[PDB]
């Protein structure tokens, strides 16, 4: 079992990034979730970058290179 | 089992990025979710970048290269 | 089992990016979801970039290259 | 089993990007979903880029190259 | 069992980054979650960078290199 | 069992970064969570950097190098 | 890269079942190989059985069944 | 990189079941190999059985079954 | 990198079941290999059985079953 | 890097089951290898059994079962 | 790095089951290896049994079961 | 680094079950190895049993069970 959560440059109000992986005879309740935004400036910003999602990189030679100038 | 969640440059109000993977005799309730936005400036912005989604990269030679100038 | 969720430059109100993969005798309820937007400026923006979706890259030589100028 | 969800430059209100892959004797209810937009400017924008969807790239030589000038 | 949560440049109001992995005869309740933002400047900002999500990198030679200039 | 939580550059109000891993006949309640922000300047900021999430790096030669200039 | 060698019921003298998969500036020499057989009884025998050679079986339902009576 | 060698019911004299997978500026020599057999009885024998060679079996339901009576 | 050697019911004289996987500026010599057999009885024998060679079995339900009667 | 050698029911004379995985500026010599057999009875015998060679079994339910009667 | 050697029911004369994994500027010599057998009875015998060779079994439910009657 | 040697029911003459894992500027010599067998009875015998070779078993439920009757 592999679980990898990664969050960047985000604004939230609730109930995020959760992993439930074994749960017998379980019960739960969540409530209301409000996002209210007025008059903001430059919220939720991210620069450049690549996103590599794999289950297994093997014998990667001279690979996975990112250059920023 | 492989689970990979990656979030960037996003604005949210609730109930995001969740993984439930084993659940017998389970029960749950979620509530209302409101997004209210007025008069914002430059929200939810992302720069350049590539998104590679694979299950297995093998013998990648001189590969997976991104250059930014 | 492979599960890869990747989200970028997005604005949301609820119930996103979820993976349920094993669930016997399960039950659930979700609520109303409202998106209300007025007078915004430059929301949900993304720069350039390629999206590679594969199950297996093999012997990729001098491949998968993106240049930004 | 391969599941790859990738979302970019999008605005939403609810119930998106979900994967249910094993579910015996299951039951669920979802609610109403409202999108209300007035007077916005430059919402849901994306730059250039190619979308490669495959199940297996093999011996790709000097391939999969995108140049931006 | 592998669980890796990593959060950066984010603003929140509640109930984030949680892992429940073994829970028999369990029950829980969560409350309302409010995000209220007015008149902010430069919130939720992130610089450049790549995100590598794998389950196993093997024999990576001269790989996984990022240069910032 | 592996559990790794890492948080950076984030502002919060409650109930974050929690791991529950063995819990039989358990019960709990959480309360309301409010985030209220007005007139701030330069909140939730992060510099550059890469995020490597793996379950096992093996024989990595001359790898995993990041240069900042 | 996939390499699967399977040998059964065979008699040999040399230089069998070899896989060379990456070799730059390499050199090698092999010698003479003699098989001499006289007066044997019941050499190199195999019973029944099917040989399935594929690169990927998917959603095989109630399939790949061999019965021996 | 995947390498799987399986040998059964075989008689040999030398230089079998070898995998060379990375070798720069390499050199080697092997010698003569003699098999001499006289008057044997019941050498190199194998019973029944199927040989399944794949690169990936997925969602195989009630499959891959062999019965011996 | 995956290397799996499995040998059964075999008679040998030398230089078998070898894996060389990284070797720069290497050199080696092997000698002569003789197999001499006279008058044997019931050498190199194997009973029934199936040989499954894969790189990844996923969600195999009620599968991979062999019955011997 | 994964290396798994398993040997059963075999008779040998030398230089078997070897793994060399990192070797720069190396050199070696091996000698002659003789197998001489006369008048034996019931050498190199193996009973029934299946051989499963994979790189990763996932969510195997009620699978990989062998019955001997 | 994973190295697993397992030997059963075998007769040998020399130089078996060796793992060399890091060796710079190394040198070695091995000698002659003789197997001489006459008039034996019931040498190198093995009963039933399955051989499972994997790099990672995950969420195996009610699996990997062998019954002997 | 993982090294696991397990030997059962075997007869030998020399130079077995060795692991060399770090050796710079090393040198060695081994000698001749003789196996001489006459008139033996029931040498090198093993009963039933399965051989499981993995690098990581995870969440194995009601698994890895062998019954002998």
């Amino acid at each position: 079992g592999f679980f990898s959560f990664i969050g960047e440059a985000f604004q939230g109000a609730g109930d995020m990034w959760r992993a439930y992986t074994d749960m017998k005879e379980a019960g739960w309740k969540d409530g209301d979730k409000y996002f209210h935004a007025r008059g903001n400036y430059d919220a939720a910003q991210r620069g450049p970058g690549g996103v590599w999602a794999a289950e297994k990189i093997s014998d990667a030679r001279e690979s996975f290179q990112e250059f920023f100038g």
